[PDB]
């Protein structure tokens, strides 16, 4: 796993990609259900999101405290650097699904969405001036996957040290990765590094956009929608019965 | 300043440091506050912070509104990455100030930091276990006063265009420079390139850290706690 080459993890992430889920609704039906149709849509892409954490080389190698406590930091950021990815291509919206595009004012009345929604359209329009390819975005996703929650393991036993080396091993080959990408494009060495830290500054401000949202999840006091960490426990603890 | 070549722009950093501030309490007196030792200690370095932009290449050139907008965005931040720094040399402890150190069990008691405390300490640790250096660590610092709010202007004017374009010049000019630390100590171009991810990642978990923060100051519902824009404004002129 950390001898897979560049062209190698980049064929792996492709092929671990998740679907793109639709909305739920009668498309021959006529708000408030914005809410329920995003916690729904996110409700069923978490399942897959989990069978796609467990196939980012590297990733099972981690104990499943671990695996748990790394989906719990980041699957907002995930869910929202998919939903930016989605929506590059169309200037001014945000793709919630395919069937489920909406324009700024019909976003201003999306409820948790008053900073949110400008926040990702712009991380949309960033993707695009810079021409974000879709190999560099697989990347990414699993920067966030393995970094969002490293620097909150409160633990110091051995085996923490070990996960920790190794995650930052695994981080280490996706960089690796990135800038191999950069040099089959043809970049300069210099545009290669310039354009590493341009893509990696953006993941800032997906965890500042994720955190806003988490915000407004809490708020809403409603007992199944952040996903504890009893419920990924569930989903990741996987039995071989099938 | 896009014209500096790197050693000069690191020597312009170095310049432009603020210095560290005094917690302000009679040492001759009990201990128990800290929020309002914080606040006050946070008050004083903001005007620092503010000369120390106004010295960052590049950052007095846009706007008088970009430069409240940036400041605005990535003003805690700043000062978390600074705690960071200042406490890398102290396990377990956090060195709010030269006179203020506290411990893990003591930032138990610290009003707001339930979940930050720990989270700082873990940032120094791994700042620590990288050995960043003081030239890479005034790379950072800058990098965040640029990068924080960049995605948060809401306009699409011609200038703005113009301000973003040189917003992302100066980024580009701070990663050539952060690079060529790094050649300057024989680090591999492989090196080299994993440690610039390494450094850029730790930036997304001081974002964390000053949102979990900001929650606790807007919680807080003080008139003068949170810098307001027009205060930032009056600062900067
Ligand atoms: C930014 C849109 C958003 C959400 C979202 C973003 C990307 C997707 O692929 C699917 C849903 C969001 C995500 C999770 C939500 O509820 C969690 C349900 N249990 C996992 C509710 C809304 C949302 C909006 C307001 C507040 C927080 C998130
Ligand atoms: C992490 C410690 C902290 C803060 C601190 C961090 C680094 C410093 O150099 C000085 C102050 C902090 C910063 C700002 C505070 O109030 C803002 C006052 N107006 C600028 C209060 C506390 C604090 C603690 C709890 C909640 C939010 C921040």
């Amino acid at each position: 796993a950390l001898s897979l080459t560049a062209d190698q993890m980049v064929s792996a992430l492709l092929d671990a990609e998740p679907p793109i889920l639709y909305s739920e609704y009668d498309p021959t039906r006529p708000e408030a259900s914005m809410m329920g149709l995003l916690t729904n849509l996110a409700d069923r892409e978490l399942v897959h999101m989990i069978n796609w954490a467990k196939r980012v080389p590297g990733f099972v190698d981690l104990t499943l405290h671990d695996q748990v406590h790394l989906l719990e930091s980041a699957w907002l950021e995930i869910l929202m650097i998919g939903l930016v990815w989605r929506s590059m291509e169309h200037p001014g919206k945000l793709l919630f699904a395919p069937n489920l595009l909406l324009d700024r004012n019909q976003g201003k009345s999306v409820e948790g969405m008053v900073e949110i929604f400008d926040m990702l359209l712009a991380t949309s329009s960033r993707f695009r001036m810079m021409n974000l390819q879709g190999e560099e975005f697989v990347c990414l996703k699993s920067i966030i996957l393995l970094n969002s929650g490293v620097y909150t393991f409160l633990s110091s036993t051995l085996k923490s040290l070990e996960e920790k080396d190794h995650i930052h091993r695994v981080l280490d080959k996706i960089t690796d990765t990135l800038i191999h990408l950069m040099a089959k494009a043809g970049l300069t060495l210099q545009q290669q590094h310039q354009r590493l830290a341009q893509l990696l500054l953006i993941l800032s401000h997906i965890r500042h956009m994720s955190n806003k949202g988490m915000e407004h999840l809490y708020s809403m006091k409603s007992k199944n929608v952040v996903p504890s960490y009893d419920l990924l426990l569930e989903m990741l603890d996987a039995h071989r019965l099938h």
